[PDB]
């Protein structure tokens, strides 16, 4: 292994070209992105056999300073004329390999820094502000791209993946976990109605990488729409386990987006412990935080 | 000083009585709370001279175990028939002093664990789910209460405060910071148009503590409404500093809510560093995260 | 309330004047600080009635920029000729009030950023004078409040030193029994628990000048306080955290008669026991509890 | 991809069999572990084609509950008769595959929860056998993957030990010069910087059984790796982080010929210099940089 790079390259751009012309799905009102504020946290990794002596000999002649990579990324956000994080990464990657001919491979991660709208009164009505936004620490979109330089100096994308990270959903009823193995290691009671709390990280891969860029936006798959599929399927489903749930979410995603090749889930179980089961004259209960150990699932659904 | 207690007492209640009948303000659509899910993180502190020997002699005869306080809090959330965190704290406090006659003082903090609604398709339309909610790590409501037992065994509230914590707002334009002291310690340039980014913690105190409880809900001041005042005033104001902004927010709060005695602000400055000032054929710019040192302000506005 | 300031002012200085000549105590090997690397995280807050219109009118005429406060602190760390965080806070506070006549009050917090020695071979193995390890464990703290009086004199109104983030577990020799059992009590009595405490310990001096280090025989080092706490924890068959922190405070006040008080903020993080008995062993297995934690706050006075 | 499991399985055992008889090296005083307190945080992941219908149909018939995996790990820590996290992972993995015939693959991570000795007076000052300090600094790690073959035999396919979270700063004797200067370069060359690195160091054995501790002469302790890194950092006039980690890896492989490779994940956290020159002193003042950090990933092979 031989790579080096720069992480936590925060970059905030105002007035990026808006994303419009997307194709809708029943589960989601998503219709585009205004891009008054477009925030991204980028990580860049680069490799190439010509870098060996920077490790073995202390020779920095072919070292692009990691600080310079930060400058590169931030200056390219200013010149980017596209509309997606996925497209931004392609722009940075192609540009970097063109600039630095001794680099053979580049890997990029971009994570959305999401902002929400806020209310303001002006001119007699209350409406969403075009100026004031709220920083969100909830779920966020992600993108990943790897690009290589070939022997003939052409550049190729070798892997692309988009995602939604940090979605935390609790369904208060309509979930069971029963029928699992009861042996000398089992102390978990069967539960026919639990308040399932899942953390979800959902990643998708396109059949055609061009569709990830937003250039023909009707082919773009938006993290917002993926979120809304997840919440809809969770609601609709009498869940039998998290495994059961995430397969159903993945199937719905692939049905709604035939341009996707596969969808990958990282889920965690954070369901609360029950403290009070019955409340007089109420359907309510009281729960509390569990001990730290958490269940998790890793699972891919493919169009095949 | 002599106190002991329990922190991080998480408690989640389903189907609390809903909060309705509130009085509206222009800056906010807030009209109540459904309370399908009501989450609170409670901290309890207790004191009393009768506790001295638990420290000086190792005598636990009068020690309520901190673990038992956790049970007390969680069981009282199940029996609580009110509609606010402020009212819950009063219920816990009164109940605890009634149970434990050698305790002279109790202090409670309750912090909302907020959940947001999600979309689901069912029966032919998409609508907000009554079952699936999204855990939010953004701003949250707070409450504080201190209660004492007097010589005649009556109980009195000695301080009450409500709040909104963790509000993070960025206004992209329409802010200046100019005209400050320029001396041998000054390297900050004057800026006539900066993207001010503030973190805000806003706390209010009522003229009449009864108004905090929700029993006559038209007198309750909701953290949601306070949030919306903050965003509205930020939008409306050509800010001259954070100090300037927070005074204006506080004045608007006291004007909208004449039942409040005062409002207290803890603000922090997290404004980004500018990297690209001019983008061809655009009003956009690029910014990045600053170094760690952050400005802060602490400021009270009173009805007087 | 009306103040403003700057937080997370990190400042790292190399080769501060060494802290030497400290009175050593039985519990601790501490005898000074080399100060090859001196790291502090400073928070400054200032007030004055003349600041009112910066809030009420947007008038920045009398605003020292918080960014400039950052520069002030970092440049004063470069010119500081003393040997403690406590003395550094006094230097900053006096300098700031002397510079800015419209400021009536200043409050400072300084938190050590601690670095530990590491081994190098140079031959034989010894502590390096160049390579240090950044520690995210316990750290020293200092607090100072200073005011300008009506007669233009300056006065320290509050001073407090401390040790923060000490996390100690004693595997045996601790009990928690005899507490109230009623409808809300589910906790079992335990005659031998592995008490795990977090400790924040703060102390005040009878004479504020003893905090500065200028006469090092009267300086109380956070390193010595740590080693008193572990020594007392070891020696004591504890009956509660309450019981332990009282005895730690008594020992501190006995070792350091120049101190007026010691204040504790403790938390309980004791593990849940999962396996009570292991064939042919003294040992047991435990695991992390649910999040709710007990805490205690207590002052011992000289 | 199809697996599931349990993370943050904390398990604390008292009086594990001590690790003794380790080969000591010049760079490190390490000679074993008392194991009065042994803490590990375990993550388990399992797979098998027979798990498919638990996803596709909601059939829990063949689901070992993740909660039960937690119980499995904690109870096996109570019955473990060995002396390392690496050997504990092997015990859990073999036991789990022997118990659950429908599981084809298991992957384990174990992370040390480290505890440091403290002083007590008992008389004279000495290390306590009862009171320990929880450390949030560097910690040992272990990784193991085991599979069931077509012929029902079990095989370790992957094993890796490590040291995580080592944060080291060298105040002088580091340079970063000679790198590419073009339209995107603003970083100044620096012939004497206080290089601050975070290090995660991982190693693989030629023979997986040397990882278990069963013959302690062949065991490579994370404590020894730490002290090699600080020793090499001290000795080296570094020319980059790249240059440093290569030399640390070379030294590790020379000291431990039983190792097949060492892998590094490094990050740069060097401070920004604020004051270049201090009257009549060697010293300087620095402060924390903006968030973006450099990193390096590199493998050295025996
Ligand atoms: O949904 C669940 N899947 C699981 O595998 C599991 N194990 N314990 N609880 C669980 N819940
Ligand atoms: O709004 C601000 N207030 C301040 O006091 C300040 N100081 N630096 N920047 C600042 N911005
Ligand atoms: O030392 C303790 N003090 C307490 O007050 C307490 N309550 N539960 N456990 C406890 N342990
Ligand atoms: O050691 C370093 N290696 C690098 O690649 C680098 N880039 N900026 N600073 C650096 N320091």
């Amino acid at each position: 292994v031989m790579y080096y790079g720069k992480g936590d390259v925060f970059a905030y751009r105002t007035y990026l070209k808006p994303l419009t012309g997307v194709r809708t799905i029943p589960e989601s009102p998503f219709s585009g992105r205004d891009h008054i504020l477009f925030g991204v946290n980028v990580k860049i990794s680069v490799g190439g056999t010509k870098l060996l002596t920077s490790f073995t000999k202390g020779d920095n002649s072919l070292v692009v300073a990691t600080d310079s990579m930060k400058n590169f990324i931030q200056k390219h956000l200013a010149s980017y004329t596209g509309t997606t994080i996925e497209g931004f990464l392609e722009y940075v990657a192609t540009s970097f390999l063109k600039k630095y001919s001794h680099i053979e491979k580049i890997s990029l991660i971009g994570e959305e820094i999401p902002f929400e709208t806020t209310f303001a009164v002006k001119n007699g009505n209350r409406a969403a502000s075009e100026l004031v936004f709220k920083k969100s620490r909830n779920e966020y979109a992600t993108a990943y791209l790897n690009m290589v330089r070939n022997e003939d100096n052409t550049l190729n994308i070798t892997e692309q993946q988009s995602g939604l990270a940090g979605l935390q959903l609790i369904k208060v009823s309509g979930n069971s976990f029963v029928g699992f193995i009861r042996d000398e290691y089992t102390t978990l009671p069967e539960d026919s109605n639990r308040p399932l709390f899942v953390y979800l990280n959902i990643k998708w891969k396109y059949k055609n990488t061009e569709d990830s860029f937003g250039t023909n936006p009707e082919n773009y798959v938006a993290a917002e729409q993926i979120r809304d599929i997840a919440t809809s399927v969770f609601h609709e489903t009498e869940t039998l386990s998290i495994q059961h749930l995430i397969y159903l979410i993945g199937r719905r995603i692939l049905e709604r987006f035939p341009q996707l090749q596969e969808v990958y889930f990282e889920s965690q179980n954070h369901t609360w412990d029950k403290i009070v089961e019955e409340i007089p004259e109420s359907e309510g209960k009281v729960y509390t935080e569990p001990r730290p150990p958490y269940g998790f699932q890793c699972f891919t659904v493919t169009q095949e």
